[PDB]
């Protein structure tokens, strides 16, 4: 199931959870392969195949995601082929104030209109994103990425964290 990719094109970004490399076959993807440790006590593919399917699912259900491509490896390294999101912000940085909204309006608004729909969606169909965590792309649009898992469940906790990161953009649309 997965594909070797027999060389990683340069490396990108700085999440915690992966390691990410533009993808030397379609410039539109990225590689993105687990670092060491960051998969628990569960063996890096089936983390791999999870978050894949994961992210089908919630796409499907209509939430805006990092679209999820295929399981790759290379060399002992393993993980999945994505969009890629040129310039992405990552979630995690904006709420522990590592890093800033910027002030565009434009932006802005993106990701208070998104992270709404995000809510809205969560309440229609009550379902809880395991590890629930964003990009926002160059435009302020929010997405969905490197979910865990979605059960019907109550949408609190997830409505909690899109909620978190919304405070920034309405915070800054009030000033």
């Amino acid at each position: 199931a997965f594909h070797d990719v027999p060389s990683l094109g340069q490396k990108v970004g700085a999440g915690s959870q992966k390691d990410v490399f533009h993808s030397r076959q379609d410039p539109r993807q990225c590689i993105c392969l687990f670092r060491p440790g960051t998969t628990g006590s569960i063996p890096a593919e089936q983390y791999a195949q999870k978050e894949l399917e994961t992210t089908k699912q919630l796409k499907n259900l209509g939430f805006p995601v990092v679209d999820a491509h295929a399981l790759v490896k290379h060399q002992g390294s393993v993980g999945v082929a994505k969009d890629f999101i040129h310039n992405a912000l990552d979630s995690e940085d904006i709420v522990n104030n590592k890093k800033s909204l910027p002030d565009n309006l434009k932006f802005n608004k993106n990701v208070l209109e998104d992270c709404n729909a995000i809510i809205r969606r969560l309440k229609n169909l009550e379902v809880h994103i395991e590890d629930l965590q964003f990009l926002v792309d160059h435009n302020g649009h929010v997405l969905i990425n490197d979910p865990r898992d979605v059960v019907r469940s109550s949408p609190d906790k997830s409505i909690s964290k899109v909620n978190e990161l919304r405070s920034h953009a309405l915070n800054n649309l009030l000033d």
